[PDB]
């Protein structure tokens, strides 16, 4: 019903970076949350998460070897959905006034996938879909996820 005449910021935020012991069962949360304009709510404004894994899982990768990687399937909150029923793992939000977060977490379990000392990164990805004067448009950024190892 609505379209803007500034383009919709993407504002990703993530967990900040966490380091652990080799030996550590505790599980590790990584999270992150996608908002836009409140000007782009009112518009209809919706908002994307991603991974770069296969069907858009997130990936915590080695920085050292690039067969050593952990494939997370996310947890999103009550009011986002993945694409295509749960066929795939991106997720997307249109927001409200009354709800204007997509979050979405992934866990590591030390006990069922194995801790190896080092950097490991993940990449995420955020869009935002809206009208402009020209249609449908998009903007996308990126942010990294840390953890260190011993």
């Amino acid at each position: 019903h609505h379209h803007v005449t500034n383009d919709c910021p993407v504002t990703i935020t993530t967990t900040p970076p966490q380091t652990v012991g080799v030996s550590s069962t505790t599980p590790i949360g990584f999270s992150a949350k996608v908002t836009t304009s409140d000007q782009c709510i009112k518009a209809g404004a919706k908002v994307w998460l991603w991974g770069t894994g296969p069907a858009n899982k997130w990936v915590l990768q080695h920085a050292k070897v690039a067969k050593q990687k952990y494939t997370l399937n996310p947890s999103i909150d009550g009011g986002a959905d993945f694409v295509n029923q749960g066929t795939d793992a991106k997720i997307y939000k249109k927001l409200t006034s009354g709800n204007k977060f997509l979050n979405a977490s992934v866990s590591v379990n030390p006990k069922t996938q194995v801790l190896i000392p080092g950097e490991y990164t993940m990449i995420l990805h955020a869009a935002v879909d809206f009208d402009n004067k020209q249609g449908g448009a998009s903007q996308q950024t990126t942010q990294t996820i840390r953890l260190t190892v011993t």
